[PDB]
């Protein structure tokens, strides 16, 4: 039986310990935080993340769907919030079944916990990986004391988020060509109750926009009716604009209740605990980090976050690191050898980790910033209907479809482009004529 130890029994760790352990792989699995399946007496807080056809997928070929989906909340669309006019619902997808999913994280988690060792792999909390030794094929955990354990690996999966110490221990051996894009914006979370989102009729089967310009506000259902609602703002005020917000200015809960009542005035009443949501929660960072090498021969791997740090602006993290954890296993199963595997899988995944942090990128100012936007959706959504095989919206490849990233990403830049140019020289979409429209649809987008 080939031998394999995950660091992380995060999302891309715990679902990667499952897939080769039930295919006859011995499995150790290290986690530097306690289990969070040992019920304390902790007070914790719900967070949730948006599960698409990638994620869900990837939790169907490890037999986990049914089971996640059913604590999962229904998000039809995209619900805009602008003060002065109502609620505008824009549906992501054609019906119900192109829909994404809300779940709370640590309920995923804890049935990745259970999938994981179900299929065989002993999961190992407590212990964080503080160094590799590449070539006595030893590394070295200890707990949050700093009590030492010294193990000996055959295959290290780096499997511990975007600040992996898989990662460091390999660029300590190998230059990774590692190179870090900040991001400006940081993000807080702040809670709606129950009772305050009836109150306000905030619908739950949707994901909820107040955009803003260079800040805005998101807000995920729970199961509960409750909602987390996410604030995305600059950690300081440029040079150019120092009078611009950001969470420099705000030095302390009184700052940002008074700041919320002036820009989110239909969002500051849902938020009853603003105040201590903000002094209580830290500043969470972004980034995107891409490397121009993952593994380090047949010995170590990334995956995940650990391999590609993201902005979380498309809500594919996550989905990513699936869909990551299904071809790592895939080609670690079916090769030659684990160096095949590795280089294989690298060679795979690195275009299409490249194509999603190019676009979650691209979808902030789709999300904070109009008229126009919504001619050329409706001229997109006449053309979806013309020619449903050559014309899918890059929201839908993205979300509803297993294609490439990398291969999303091009179709829809030749979409963009195709869009921009009908919209243009045109005041109404009655102008446009359509025939022409889809005469280039036809020349330059290949049928799926
Ligand atoms: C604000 C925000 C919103 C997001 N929203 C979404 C969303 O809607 N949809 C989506 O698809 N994605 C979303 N994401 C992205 C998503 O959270 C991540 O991409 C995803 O969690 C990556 O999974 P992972 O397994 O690679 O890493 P993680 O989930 O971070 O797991 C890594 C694990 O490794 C452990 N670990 C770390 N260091 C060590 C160590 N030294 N030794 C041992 N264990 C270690 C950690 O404790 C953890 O359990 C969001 C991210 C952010 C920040
Ligand atoms: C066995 C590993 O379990 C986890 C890993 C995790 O990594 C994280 O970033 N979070 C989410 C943020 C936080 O709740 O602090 C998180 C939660 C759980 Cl349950
Ligand atoms: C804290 C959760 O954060 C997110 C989750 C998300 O899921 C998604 O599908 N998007 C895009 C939604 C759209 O463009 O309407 C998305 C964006 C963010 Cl910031
Ligand atoms: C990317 C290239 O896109 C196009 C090329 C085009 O050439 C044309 O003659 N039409 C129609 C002219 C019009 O009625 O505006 C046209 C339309 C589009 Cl979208
Ligand atoms: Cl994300």
């Amino acid at each position: 039986a080939r031998q394999v130890t995950i660091i992380g029994a995060g999302l891309a760790g715990t679902l990667v310990a499952r897939l080769l352990a039930r295919n006859g792989w011995q499995v150790n699995l290290f986690e530097r935080r306690p289990d969070p399946r040992i019920e304390t007496g902790a007070r914790g807080r719900s967070i949730n993340l948006a599960l698409a056809e990638r994620g869900a997928h990837a939790l169907r070929l490890a037999g986990l769907e049914r089971e996640v989906l059913a604590e999962a909340v229904m998000m039809r669309g995209r619900m805009v919030h602008v003060p002065g006019t109502p609620p505008n619902l824009q549906p992501y997808g054609r019906d119900d079944s192109e829909v994404i999913w809300s779940i709370n994280r640590d309920r995923l988690n804890r049935i990745l916990l259970d999938g994981a060792e179900a299929a065989g792999a002993s999961i190992h909390f407590n212990l964080g990986l503080d160094s590799v030794d590449f070539a006595r094929q030893r590394l070295t955990l200890s707990n949050v004391s700093g009590e030492r354990l010294e193990k000996r690996f055959h295959l290290l999966i780096g499997a511990d988020g975007c600040n992996s110490a898989v990662r460091q221990a390999m660029a300590s051996v190998v230059d990774l060509g590692e190179h870090l894009e900040t991001q400006p914006h940081g993000y807080k979370e702040l809670q709606i109750t129950p009772e305050a989102s009836a109150q306000f009729n905030l619908e739950p089967n949707a994901l909820h926009i107040w955009p803003h310009g260079d800040y805005m506000c998101i807000a995920l259902p729970n199961l509960d009716r409750s909602f987390t609602v996410t604030l995305f703002l600059h950690h300081q005020s440029p040079a150019a604009q120092p009078a611009s917000p950001s969470f420099a200015q705000l030095v302390d809960g009184h700052a940002a209740r008074r700041f919320f009542q002036r820009q989110f005035p239909d969002l500051s009443p849902m938020l009853d605990s603003l105040e201590q949501d903000f002094e209580h929660h830290p500043t969470g960072k972004l980034a995107t980090l891409r490397l121009t090498t993952w593994h380090v021969g047949g010995q170590a791997v990334l995956l995940g976050d650990a391999a590609h740090p993201m902005v979380p602006f498309h809500g594919q993290g996550m989905n990513c690191a699936l869909e990551d954890a299904v071809a790592l296993a895939e080609h670690l199963q079916s090769a030659a050898d684990n160096a095949s595997a590795l280089a294989a899988f690298t060679a795979q995944r690195q275009p299409d980790a490249l194509a999603i942090q190019a676009m979650a990128l691209e979808n902030y100012v789709e999300m904070s910033s109009s008229p126009t936007y919504l001619l050329e959706r409706e001229l997109g959504q006449i053309m979806a209907q013309r020619q449903p095989t050559r014309f899918i919206p890059r929201y839908s490849m993205v979300t509803f479809s297993r294609l490439p990233y990398a291969q999303a990403m091009a179709r829809g830049q030749i979409q963009e482009q195709l869009l921009k140019f009908a919209v243009a020289n045109h005041s109404d979409l009655t102008s446009i004529n359509l025939d022409a429209v889809e005469h280039e649809v036809t020349r330059c987008l290949p049928p799926l």
